């Protein structure tokens, strides 16, 4: 009842969230998905790399990748045609610090890279 209406565009505090979730781990990892880390793809990659990092250990059991799912759905970056396996990491919270910090550094709060414009049809 005192969260959005029904379907809008308040998506960016759940980011925040995650970053106050993840904190800055470094055991003995790497950064994050290489190929995952993709411009306007990231946001599918970094979801499918979450559903194969929880088999390194018992820590994706956070169940915070259905708030992700509503960050893509309150923000535009649905390109599921770049969603393949790439490294894996050896603690889940390395990734998640580095995928939260990527995530949000995708642009701000619109699109993720510029483009020209078309013949036709007016923007995308």
């Amino acid at each position: 009842d005192t969260h959005r209406l029904t379907r809008t565009l308040n998506c960016s505090s759940i980011v925040k969230e995650i970053i106050g979730k993840l904190p800055e781990p470094e055991l003995k990892t790497d950064d994050e998905g290489p190929s995952l880390r993709n411009k306007s793809f990231r946001r599918v990659n970094l979801s499918k790399f979450v559903e194969s990092q929880g088999e390194v250990d018992p820590e994706d059991r956070y169940v915070i990748k259905s708030n992700l799912q509503k960050l893509n759905a309150c923000l535009p970056t649905s390109a599921n045609d770049s969603a393949l396996p790439g490294v894996f990491i050896r603690d889940l919270d390395d990734f998640r610090k580095k995928l939260r910090f990527y995530m949000v550094h995708l642009n701000d709060l619109e699109t993720v890279l510029t483009s020209r414009p078309p013949q036709p049809a007016s923007g995308s």
